């Protein structure tokens, strides 16, 4: 079925969480060994969320190369994204050795530091220009350079050394800070801006490495990013835009990482924000 219509269908039925339960039904699942040898533990914030062996991002290191971390590629879309979890106090340098090793220009946050009074992610970044960061375990240094504060969202230009060689790059940090600590947004305008922006600052584009999208598990509002992306993406690639079947395209994804979008309401709201999505980029 085309996408509005079969929308406004579940919504007449009442059928959310029985469509979400099938897509959880033929979900792929493939081990994930490295992720759950002991030696991780202290790596993982889930342990119900692990990366897929197959797909999982490798640090270039001989000790230990493992990150949560996941590579998803859509070959039809000409698409890469890095899907990581929240950083850990003990991981916030194997993060930015990934970021470094990747190539990758953009880092896109979906959550706050603290929500519902408890801690989702680490305090991975600079606040003030004069006091930069060392990772001593990786040999990086992180300076903020400019911050931007809007009304929905936040972007900093970062720059990040690599302190064996010299070498430095320009990092931009895009930080969608109004996710609501309950539920999902009433309305997709404001998600749809921000991707926008993050599209325009060409972090999404082939000449950079992938880039790397996470929230506090990296699946949940994680998933609603690169979902919505791609699938706006595919509407202006094909001949027939209502060929695109947003549920085919999550069970592709899947194949990569694991419960990617995590309640009935997430997949309500990807849904929303692909059909107002596909009307601003025209034609209108
Ligand atoms: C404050 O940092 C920025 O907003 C920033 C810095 C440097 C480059 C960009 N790129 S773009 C595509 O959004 O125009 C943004």
């Amino acid at each position: 079925m085309e996408m509005e219509k079969e929308f406004e269908q579940i919504d007449k039925s009442g059928s959310w969480a029985a469509i979400y339960q099938d897509i959880r039904h033929e979900a792929s699942d493939f081990p994930s060994r490295v992720a759950k040898l002991p030696k991780n533990k202290n790596r993982n914030r889930y342990r119900d969320v692990s990366p897929f062996d197959h797909s999982r991002i490798k640090l270039h290191q001989e000790d230990n190369d493992y990150i949560n971390a996941s590579l998803i590629k859509m070959e039809e879309a000409q698409r890469s994204y890095i899907l990581t979890q929240g950083p850990l106090p003990n991981t916030v340098g194997h993060f930015w050795e990934m970021v470094w090793e990747q190539k990758s220009r953009g880092v896109v946050m979906l959550n706050r530091v603290m929500e519902k009074g408890s801690l989702k992610c680490a305090q991975y970044w600079p606040q003030k220009e004069e006091k930069e960061m060392i990772f001593e375990d990786t040999n990086l240094k992180l300076t903020l350079i400019s911050e931007d504060i809007k009304s929905y969202y936040t972007v900093r230009q970062l720059e990040l050394e690599n302190l064996t060689t010299q070498e430095t790059r320009e990092i931009l940090h895009f930080h969608y800070t109004t996710w609501p600590d309950f539920g999902v947004p009433e309305s997709p305008a404001s998600f749809l801006n921000f991707l926008f922006k993050v599209r325009e600052s060409g972090s999404l584009s082939p000449e950079h490495g992938p880039v790397v999208v996470h929230c506090s598990a990296g699946i949940g509002r994680s998933g609603t990013f690169c979902l919505a992306d791609t699938c706006l993406l595919l509407m202006d690639k094909r001949k027939d835009p209502s060929s695109v079947d947003i549920k085919k395209v999550l069970l592709e994804m899947r194949k990569f990482r694991m419960g990617l979008i995590q309640t009935a309401d997430q997949l309500r709201f990807s849904y929303l924000a692909v059909i107002e999505g596909a009307k601003f980029i025209m034609g209108d």
